[PDB]
């Protein structure tokens, strides 16, 4: 089967979309408008549910555009096969709280939003509007075998136990 | 073969466990109790070694529960095939050091731990107990081809060189 | 085909290299020498272009050595199939700006670099030299199906809607 079951949970939800024909992931739309202060953490609702078949995992991960330009950090979520719940974007405004005020909010383009109302926000605060693409869903196959406890492994590897920068830099 | 060789390195080690029948990763137990101050970095030992077969990679990655609730950031580790060493959780308490004291430590549920002894900890400090699931192991297949230097690619793509938010937002 | 098309864009570019025979990723060399202050963000050029075939994604991701030892955080980039552009390492010096001076820069080994010239740098500043391996490219297969809007999914899963630490910890 070359089909994925996607369910829209609300009117605020929008169906994921792939950018180019040969692209890896389906861009994820935010279902809610959230303002994030420096160091603030949140799980942004997408109101989108998927039925990933067995033997596959969905990687709910950040986009290079938003991530490189803004301080919004998204933890790559491992969407289990059969997770029929509301996909949540595990997010954090990783900007430092230097404790000085500003009068502008910052959009996902790192640009200061222009508004007629006068407000005092914390510096580094971001606004994410409903319907904006802040994430993407890359679905990769997995290998889930039966685990086996052993005293020692049947063969020696060229790597051995070497890791964490054992080679040069 | 539908079997993975797992070796326990100590009595503090516990064998990885999959939550649901169709889930993606095997939950990783911590083999040591560590207290992490704000901004502090560590590599937490699991005392668990795996023999991943050739053509596959293990993704030693964070769990959504711990990551969304706490300031503990785990870098997704790429466990090479044949790495027979001690799996280390590349971790950081990404909480800001605002330089004010507290009398409670915070567990992996972001709750303040109750204890009879009186101590002064830094605000944002986390305690990770031995035997607690803070990570998971998702094993995905890989494609390792022979690299080839070319003057130019044989075909043009619809994407071209476009990237880093070349589409909208 | 067991071949990947790699193009070098400049004399500063170096072709990716795999550490061990059975390793997952090809180590990525930096094409430029960059000094990163605390909290500073950048996209480091590699001057290396790849032609990943359809049905695969490249994961431009951090190395365990550099990541665990330094404050340099690299966001795992999802290199689309047919992205013929300059691979950019989405990086950030996630070290806290505590606003105190130092006279040494810090290399990717977290060691203070010795130099005859006297300068005042910010504490937590890192220097990344041209030709140093700070990243790696792990290529995994993907599953890009045709999406389908449904009122409800055809079957019930044992997981259901449970997530974000629904099991224990
Ligand atoms: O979080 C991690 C990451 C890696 N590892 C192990 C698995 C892997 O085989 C090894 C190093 O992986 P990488 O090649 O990705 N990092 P690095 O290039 O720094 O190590 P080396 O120089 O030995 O390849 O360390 C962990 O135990 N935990
Ligand atoms: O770290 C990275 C991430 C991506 N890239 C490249 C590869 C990919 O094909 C392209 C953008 O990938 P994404 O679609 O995941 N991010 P975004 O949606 O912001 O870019 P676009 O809008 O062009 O799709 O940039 C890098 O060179 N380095
Ligand atoms: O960013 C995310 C991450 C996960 N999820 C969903 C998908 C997955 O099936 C579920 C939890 O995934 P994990 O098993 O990796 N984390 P955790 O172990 O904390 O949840 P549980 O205890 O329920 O397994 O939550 C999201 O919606 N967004
Ligand atoms: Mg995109
Ligand atoms: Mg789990
Ligand atoms: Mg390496
Ligand atoms: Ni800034
Ligand atoms: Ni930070
Ligand atoms: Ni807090
Ligand atoms: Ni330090």
């Amino acid at each position: 089967t070359n089909t994925l079951q996607v369910k829209l949970l609300s009117k605020n939800a929008r169906m994921p979309e792939r950018n180019h024909k040969t692209d890896a992931g389906y861009d994820i739309f935010s279902a809610e408008t959230v303002v994030l202060e420096p160091q603030e953490k949140a799980v942004i609702k997408t109101d989108v549910a998927v039925s990933i078949p067995e033997g596959y995992v969905g990687l709910l991960t950040s986009r290079s555009g938003v991530s490189s330009k803004t301080h919004l950090v998204i933890e790559t979520g491992k969407i289990d096969a059969g997770f029929h719940g509301n996909l949540g974007i595990n997010i954090k405004n990783d900007h430092e709280d230097d404790k000085m005020q500003t009068i502008f909010l910052r959009n996902i383009d790192n640009e200061k939003i222009f508004e007629k109302e006068r407000h005092l926000y914390k510096l580094g605060s971001y606004r994410i509007e409903k319907g904006e693409r802040i994430a993407q869903l890359v679905i990769v196959p997995i290998w889930t075998p039966e685990l086996k406890q052993v005293e020692e492994f049947e063969s020696v590897s060229e790597r051995g136990e070497k890791g964490f920068g054992s080679s040069g830099v």
